[PDB]
């Protein structure tokens, strides 16, 4: 998922219209927008769809303020598309609204004492409907009117010490202004920039990616800190603090293989540049363990793994070919009368250019494998092309492991990995030969850009989840959860 | 625009809308799909908006039968997003439909004589419902039924000697079949496809590119010959004919450039492979004359430049980085009451990632240059990002002349290239170089694909009409054509705004 | 189904819009609105569904021009909810359009006579697309330019030899004007009204129904005449010319029953009077033949009863009271898995209050009963809010044949009353009483607001067809066409629920 | 506005929907469906337009549940068209939703009470959502969870000792179950129905109009009384409570001249027999004041006064004749370009039968004059249809003052009659004659059908408001409302 917020002095609609546009990468399913008006009220559209399709002109007019945020909306085990899409609201106390990018690791806990303790109602499943009541539960505790900075870092702070997650979040609360708050962890993104209006006007806003600050003209400033707050009155006023104890940066590796833009820096590396190094570190690998292999070109898989690809194949002083094109517009498939409904495939997605495979031994790159379906697939495509020898490399390393942080994973048994070695991963892909990148590697391509970084979120390549509240009876009541989003969604 | 027909033995619905949505990059502005059913009647659906948005449900559900043809349009002259979309129709004789890629020169002439001589009514101001307007009038000389192939064909024949311009057509027509035929010059796309099922039950289609028919997973078999129509039956049998008088290999050019998919193969020609020979030519040109220059990173603007900039990079021995991502998705700009702070028309478009240009003198590769502005801007842009020296290099040589062919490209006098030295362009968009590609040089490394074809259409980088029938008088018609289209668009949006 | 046909000198969409949304009690299933712009090309926007709901702001300022013609659909055979709505059209000769309320008995000869003759396809299963083809066959008979109002209503009167049936149309032809005629019996009904706004510029317009001149401000000048035909000029000039061999006024009685609104005034007969005339003879004919019968009370069944019974109730000497209520808005029914406690019906469409029908003999009053389904269900409906005696007295006579002149009504086998006495009738609906008009009472009716018709159209009721071209063959190839109807319809809502 | 609510022991989403087609006639301009899914969840939709158009089958398929409320709205100051729709919700305590028909003369007060001492913030101008959360407000005194039936009504009567008005409400509290209550001068409409669908499960269900009870076969128990509190438990268990002081039974006149459907009973009065005795009654007032005018037909204008007009030509032995037919089929009018927009008009609303007028002295009647702008075109046509003399009855008396009980009116400047008499409002409209029912006689009319109503909610007629807190300053208040209402409609 993706978030925005932005603490301008002028409307703000478009400007998060077009912050959600270039973040639309991070969630496709869903789009939110909620600006506060002169009148101190929240006016709000949220639907499912592209933000060019939530948004028409009559919901524009009615999103107006010179303050406001906005979440696209990735799927998730709990926030199936049949539920209702963030931002999430509550009326008490003063009116707080809250778009978040993550997932509490303690959400059914922390529900159940919402109910327990102050009868707060949870009605959906997401675990940021229950982030929000925290939030709002613990500012509820102030007497004096109206709240402080102070009071707010306060009420951050005590729920940085209820929650346990990964969380990058913005939030509006009526009458104060705008908040936004990173995870102890620093596992999900999250940046602050400025833009000067003149000598006495400054606008703020914060964002997942730093080419939501790019495409509005706003200068960036820095990646808010791990465990750390930002608080911007609706006079303009900045506060930051820092609201979480022995706060760490362990910031997500998953989102510099694929998930984020390569135009973003996140926690000072750019992602572009982090993935040349991940080209340059498995072409090495790959020069290294498959010296006496024949392949007479190297071929990404789009569109993440071109740039990838294309080091490899110069480390490995072997052509680089276009060798899939992938089909920028996709369709849907219909359920007619009749009709025989025939396969799902992956030639919607990516068309095989013929001349590029024939009689050769061509080595294709992808980013990932997690269910290993397409990849099987694509590896047909290149044999029906007319390849002689198929081989795969991914830029990751094996994904054996579910992400509880936010980013959406299958469950263990859907990983083709899980369980399984390299060579038996590749028999059932039918490759000719398969490599990994080894993490190790990864975290020095990554870490190269920004040395600072001693630790990365890593758990769907080991295993290891830093919040150290992750066991099987966890996982398992994730996959209860998957299952009730099924039947929610196959209703609709 | 993009044309598919597909002529089969089983549903046909869901394998044109496949063919259309990769064939979407030809034209985003409205899509039509229409299908014979069972009971020989037309089924249609056709509206504004990619192909994804104008067929739901409701729609794939009527559009019943095992034949079908379909169209994505580009807004050109005469056909803009506010008038009627392709495919167009007419009940007599027989009952007939046509889609089209091109574009008829004499279109305003044959106009008049339908009216004059068939008092057959024309209600758009696209040229392609003249075209089905005067195919339908020649097939309406024929008094026994059902039409042979041979009648069919004279049609087609007929029409050629009385249409003059670029075309790809598919059409079809009630009780008979679906018919495709090619211009005399061969200066649209448009390639023959099969799909055996069993013995003597094979399905047919015709597509503007092959990609359609890899997607479908149909054998490709060759492109329909210049001046050539092909014709299959209902009943599933192949026909085909030369129909033109002198026909002639004149691809049009520009669909290599950067029109059509790379993966697409136009007359022998791999698209890619053009464009890698595109890169060669343009690098070795730059290594020549601009040897001097120091050059720290070869930057591509994308898409289509991409590949053709990694060449450039290879030929000089420089680096190729990604400097500008294009933003995939592109919102609308509300017109709301004071916008206050605009957002940059190319920020809307692309990215520039701040490291890559950082205190380096980068050379830019873009595919062409039309008008010149938004150039201007991606210069600037790349400024701003903190490069010093900014060179942009064009794989296609100078754009001057406008296109009567069937792509979409401005007057002469909206061509920054237009009666201007290559220095002059350079000073208005304000690189510290500019170099454009030989068109020479462009004719080789796409002739090189296949060296069969001798002469590609040409006419926007050397004014040199091969149906020589453009004159200012038809250039003026053009404009005028425009200016309704723009009228047209511009009340649609008034009411849109005063609804609220 | 109603139509509508302005010829204006200023536009005219707003107005047939309006127009319509009197007319909209003739059809609810689709509605369609044409104009001819400034450029010489219709402007089209039909759909399904309420006149208010299938024309938004977009559509509207698209249909431009100062002439254009509107049509609102009841389903029948031939044309479901699924087909193409109308209005209809044909680009050759000219460019013509039409509309038609009414119904072609000789239909498939028609159609089979134009693909064999003139090799004009006809796209949908709707007679109105054949009789506009019949229309447009005619019209290419002349070989010069513009036509003369004497070729026009040449064309007009070779239509009507050829075609047979009930029809009331409307068309427009490009570069000449608007034309309106109705069948030689004057089934369907037509009118003409004008609009004054200076020296020698008058608006004309021709409806179903008087009310849709009255609602925009139009002088009423008189119903169209049988096999008269009507021509209005772009210029703005009126001719008119009888096109029948023998015309003769057979006006539908059923508009009267109940169909038209009860303030048009169809061949110089009010409505309104002929309904409360219905009741005056209905309420004599049950003075005399149920007179030993004890009645408190006289409820009109809503809402085209309501006079009726008040006249009833007047000549028995009896009170009226409004014993059900029509609900004025019905929702749908969604399917939803296992919906378990239904609501009734009846219910959906009607509300009884208690209070009138608690310990009393009630007499109700309908229109007429078609199948007997909802007659049963009312009666059951009374009884249950307390009634003791619940008798059934219906303004029209026994309905017992088909109607096959437009009004849309089931087959003979369908009819309630069809092969059956009263008294088998009554308890099958199980009324304690029922009781029908007699033809001639229904007759003199309507007739005594205007002597001069002698004959009305009666088949529903007596059998006998003026074209007297109805046998089985032609009700087995109506039953066909309804078939088909469904299967198109069912079809549409099979995805419509898989969808979800 | 009309509300709905049913508990029952089977999908009410159909049924719900249903009775808000038959109350339609109480608000067209928005709709919405709330009901509790077997997760104890709400599922929610509402939206601009009529019940038939809200309501896709995508919505309904939403809408699971055994018990569940609706509402229909119609358009007041506070709020407008623009504005967010009923039923409004709550997330603390327990999860509250509430439909209301009503109005709070003190609800500015209440909301900056529930802001300052509450923190309880109010997104709307619509004084539900503020009844909404002072109910909330008071059902969050309690700490033993459930909540019992004496808590609930404790928190009612708490809630009707601080607002003041009128109001006919009905609510879902998650856990617990359906509310519903009135008004202690029982001025909005409100009754009480049952379904028994074996020996031990009874449906329960609450509706403005007791239509809404026969159109689902439900029996007719007895309208609730004023003050009353309905509980109904998940488990379909019912408890009723006298909730509030003194209670007296007041019901707003006005509901029994137009605004209910004749098939109703409303506090034992069928609102049918209640407007054929206004016939009696104007009829009579006409046949002594009018003894020697010359009328030739009496026509009703369309539709409630079709009834009163048929029992006054009967009362004065002249005939009735359907001289207006009312156009069932309204549509919009178009802003177009270069087009002028001509003339707003009754037309599009009703048609003259020509033959009706013609030469005669007619009397037209109708069901009421608020602003005077239709009769005078109704008037008008009549004239052009040829009528000699006109003249017109009202069933109602003069209004003249503004209603604040949940019935939509102009302010006092805009109803013709106020400061205004007989005859100058007779020249206004251009009428021969005009005469108006009188007050006492409306109240004879309608309490006839029920004489243990001593007196009703007469405001618009005699400017006496039963919660004696109106004045002028309250009613410039509501005007400013309008002014805001109409900026933001304007803006849509
Ligand atoms: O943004 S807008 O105001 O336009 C739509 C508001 N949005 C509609 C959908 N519901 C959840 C439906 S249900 O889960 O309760 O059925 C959340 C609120
Ligand atoms: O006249 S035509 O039938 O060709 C035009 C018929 N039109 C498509 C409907
Ligand atoms: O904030 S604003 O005033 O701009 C919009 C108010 N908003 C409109 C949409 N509904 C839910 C739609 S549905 O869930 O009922 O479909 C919640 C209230
Ligand atoms: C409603 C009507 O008059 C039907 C017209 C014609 N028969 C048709 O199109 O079906």
């Amino acid at each position: 998922c993706g978030i925005v917020g932005i603490a301008g002095v002028m409307p703000v609609n478009q400007s998060i219209y077009d912050a959600l546009t270039v973040l639309q990468h991070r969630g496709q399913d869903a789009a939110g927008i909620i600006t506060i008006d002169a009148n101190n009220c929240f006016r709000l559209r949220k639907a499912n769809g592209l933000v060019s399709d939530v948004f028409e002109a009559r919901h524009m007019q009615r999103l107006q303020g010179n303050m406001g945020i906005g979440h696209v909306r990735y799927p998730t085990a709990g926030s199936s598309s049949a539920s209702e899409a963030q931002p999430f609201y509550v009326n008490s106390p003063y009116g707080i609204t809250l778009a978040h990018n993550g997932n509490l690791t303690n959400a059914h806990e922390l529900r159940k004492k919402l109910f327990e303790e102050k009868r707060r109602h949870i009605n959906t499943t997401s675990d940021s409907e229950i982030l929000l009541n925290i939030f709002a539960s613990e500012l509820d505790n102030f007497r004096h009117y109206p709240l402080e900075a102070d009071n707010i870092f306060a009420a951050i702070a005590a729920t940085n010490r209820l929650i346990r997650g990964a969380y990058a979040c913005v939030a509006m609360i009526i009458g104060h202004g705008m908040v936004a708050f990173r995870d102890p962890n620093g596992i999900r993104p999250l940046v602050l920039g400025k833009r000067d209006i003149d000598e006495n006007r400054t606008e703020y806003m914060v964002a997942s990616e730093s080419v939501a600050l790019d495409t509005l003209g706003f200068d960036f400033l820095r990646d808010v800190a791990p465990g750390e707050a930002i608080y911007i009155t609706e006079e303009g006023q900045l506060f930051t603090r820092q609201c979480a104890d022995n706060p760490v940066s362990n910031p997500c590796l998953f989102e510099y293989v694929y998930f984020a833009r390569p135009d973003s820096f996140i926690d000072k590396i750019s992602v572009y540049s982090a993935r040349v190094n991940m080209g340059t570190k498995l072409g090495e690998k790959i020069a290294r363990e498959w010296e006496d292999l024949d392949i007479d070109v190297v071929i990404p898989i789009p569109e993440t793994s071109c740039d990838i690809a294309l080091e490899i194949a110069r480390i490995l002083g072997k052509p680089y070919r276009q060798g899939f094109v992938k089909n920028r517009y996709v369709g849907r498939t219909f359920i007619m009368p009749g009709q025989q409904l025939r396969r799902k495939s992956v030639r919607r997605k990516l068309n095989a250019n013929r001349a590029e495979f024939r009689d050769k031994n061509v080595l294709l790159v992808d980013d990932s494998i997690v269910r290993g379906t397409t990849s099987e697939q694509i590896i047909e495509m290149a044999r029906e092309a007319g390849a002689k020898k198929v081989y795969l490399a991914s830029a990751a390393p094996e994904i054996r492991f579910p992400n509880v942080y936010g980013i959406d994973m299958p469950s263990a048994t859907e990983l083709i990995a899980h369980g399984r070695e390299v060579d038996e991963i590749r028999q059932i892909i039918g490759a000719d030969g398969l490599i990994f990148q080894d993490l190790n590697d990864l975290i020095d391509a990554v870490r190269a850009e920004n040395p600072d970084i001693q630790q990365f979120e890593c758990s769907v390549f080991n295993g290891v989840y830093v919040t150290k509240d992750v066991d099987q009876g966890y996982l398992d009541f994730l996959d209860t959860l998957r299952n009730d989003d099924a039947k929610a969604v196959q209703r609709q």
